[PDB]
């Protein structure tokens, strides 16, 4: 079994290192002077960039890789996208959604991706994909750490035994208690579903992930409800408010005030800037807002937001490998987050800030924590970002899951020359 | 060497096709009815699409691999990153500007882009950068068709002897008369530049590529003069009209009076996605706009528009490895063309819409044709564009100028799987 993780680089950290592991878990952490000679037992990272592994904190597993069955989304809109679920309906059993959640995981898995929330749709009276999802849950363990939101995508309140539904979903297991207020048929439905959303959450002590005001209105202000509860209870590291997309179009003295709540409320913010470049601003003609929730600013003021997938080749957001650098990319650039550091720091956005989110206590590179990282191959945040670098090796619990054997370009000029895309 | 390029997918096309090559050209092109055998002197497609080359119509090569040195843009602003620039000058000379030109030209042939249209600063006196590029240009001649505007960055008319030099470029040999109308010092300054450039383009019989309205500025209609103008010459198609960031703003009324314009006249658009969606927008505070002109629209026109990176790794702009399908990943998220149609025709803007605005004519693949062409390893636009494939194999004039052997990627499950990212 491994011993050692040679070479390797640390962010923020000067020079090289050495993680020695031991019974599954890190137990030492050591600098070196020069580069260490490989050897029997060591896995070598060749002064490649070490981190623990990326995590996916917004995806739904449920409706993943359906795009085009029965037919493709031609306009790429929300509502077509409606219609194109409903024609695939007949397909929606428990085997599909294991069949096509595990085609997701094999490629996160692969992505160096160890901890995953996915969201299942607990609108539906039969429970199908929760109860697949809990099945799927048990099987991938090995590899990846699900966290499964039990999400009312019609309403608790605008939806026939919403509530009832959602703590059914939780009584049979799910992580996490989702909510979706700007849904709800009236703001009152709204702000009601989030009160009984943290009962929920208290009731079962469960996580809380809220799908909330994602929409370009700038009245949708269920988020102060969220962070105002979770700070009232002394909750806000299980707390999460996902999209928050009408945070986009606020006024700025309004969202001065609330961000004061926001950071003494400790809660989380996840944006997902592949799904919310495309779908926000469509009632917009031109100009076209963004509509991505307040990441830099964030930021700034020290509250936690990260990055997630959110869909991945299904009707509301046909593209996607399910690839974190490829998230991270579009966000910087959308949030205008380019400057060197703020592109170096980038992976924090899809590592330790995500790892917060899904409230996890067991994640980082430190002695005693299980032995679960990654290593690709770049010398810094920055470099893997604009290579778009794969995962070299993925490493859980002191053993490889995962590999990829780089590309190889070469060029035939007078004479032939292999091209790393570095300068 | 090549006679035939076989088991080709073609874009629109159904099944399989051979391509015949014989000195150098295209000499056939035949449907098969299966899968051909392999050979000597057959270059196996492999059922991937074969299509003409990657075209880069939009890049700064003079200010190339340049991020960083001496120092880095941290705030990531066009201000901060004029300042960067300064910093570097001592540095900036003959052998200088050819080493980085080149190192982003052996990523471009990597990258299967035979075609390059670089944009070069005139607005200096010694013409430094200048000289230094028609050297490159005819060093990278058996690889790279590359084509040089002489852009008068600090303006025709607003700086000291801007119009001698402008042509002074042209006797030199720069391929393209460039222009920058919202830079002048005023309005009128603009439209005259506009004069003086097309004045020099017949002048010289040389094509026209205008930085045009690059500003979120709902006043700066400079595109109704390169648009009139062109007409007035009937010489659209060897116009070109860059940027036009600008018309994201425009009312709708103005842009539909001026879409009837841009139509009859015939020139080409430029958008440059990487780079406009994080400089464009800068003085938004929230909402903020996208700032890329209107692709969608001119697509649903009829008027020819393509994709650029622009910069690649400098001060304006940090990042890239000059991947077209990646600029264009970034184009269609932001100007929402995520129809299953709209991605799959993507490649059209980064192959012959971009040929066009080039105004090539030996381009695509045809009988009589130079047997220029590359294979990705992929079964159509769509799913090109979604996995980000490397190009296989370029190649140019018959024969092979580059290759990637793809990433080899393993996830170790209960049995060891490769990972394709296909469904
Ligand atoms: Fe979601
Ligand atoms: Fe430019
Ligand atoms: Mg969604
Ligand atoms: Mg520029």
């Amino acid at each position: 079994a491994l011993q050692t993780i040679i070479n390797a680089r640390l962010p923020g950290e000067e020079g090289l290192w050495q993680i020695h592991l031991q019974d599954g878990k890190i137990s030492a952490i050591d600098a070196q002077s020069g580069v260490m000679p490989i050897t029997e037992n060591s896995l070598d990272a060749e002064q490649g960039l070490v981190i623990p592994p990326f995590v996916e904190p917004h995806i739904h597993l449920d409706t993943t890789q359906t795009a085009g069955q029965p037919n493709w989304n031609q306009s790429g809109t929300l509502f077509e996208g409606i219609e194109r679920w409903a024609e695939r309906k007949a397909l929606l059993t428990h085997d599909d959604v294991k069949q096509r959640a595990w085609q997701t995981l094999k490629w996160q898995i692969a992505n160096g991706i160890q901890h995953v929330r996915t969201h299942v749709d607990v609108s539906d009276a039969t429970l199908t994909a929760l109860k697949a999802m809990l099945e799927v849950k048990q099987e991938v363990a090995p590899w990846i750490d699900l966290q499964i939101v039990a999400f009312p995508q019609e309403g608790i309140l605008s939806y026939p035994n919403g509530e009832a539904l959602l703590e059914e979903a939780l009584r049979l297991g799910a992580d996490v208690v989702g909510a979706i207020p700007h849904f709800e048929f009236t703001r009152e439905y709204g702000v009601e579903s989030l009160h009984k959303t943290f009962a929920l959450a208290q009731k079962y002590d469960r996580l809380i992930d809220v799908h909330c005001d994602e929409i370009d209105d700038e009245q949708s202000r269920f988020v102060e409800t969220v962070a105002a509860l979770a700070h009232h209870e002394g909750m806000g590291a299980r707390v999460t408010a996902s999209h928050t997309t009408a945070m986009h179009s606020y006024n700025g003295a309004y969202t001065s005030r609330l961000f004061r709540l926001l950071k003494m409320s400790g809660i989380n913010f996840v944006a997902n800037p592949l799904v919310n470049i495309h779908l926000q601003g469509r009632f917009d003609t031109y100009p076209k807002r963004r509509g991505i929730t307040r990441v830099k600013e964030m930021l700034e003021s020290g509250i936690n937001v990260c990055f997630g997938h959110d869909a991945v080749f299904d009707p509301w957001y046909p593209l996607g490998t399910a690839n974190m650098l490829q998230v991270l990319h579009m966000g910087l650039h959308v949030c205008q987050l380019m400057g060197y550091g703020q592109i170096n720091d980038g992976l924090n956005l899809i590592t330790h800030h995500s790892a917060r989110t899904l409230n996890l206590q067991d994640y980082g590179i430190a002695a005693g924590n299980s032995a679960n990282l990654i290593i690709l191959p770049a010398e810094n945040g920055f470099d893997a970002l604009r290579r778009q670098v794969p995962v070299r090796y993925s490493v859980r619990g002191g053993k490889v899951i995962a590999s990829t054997q780089p590309a190889q370009t070469t060029v035939y000029l007078e004479q032939p020359e292999a091209i790393d895309y570095k300068r």
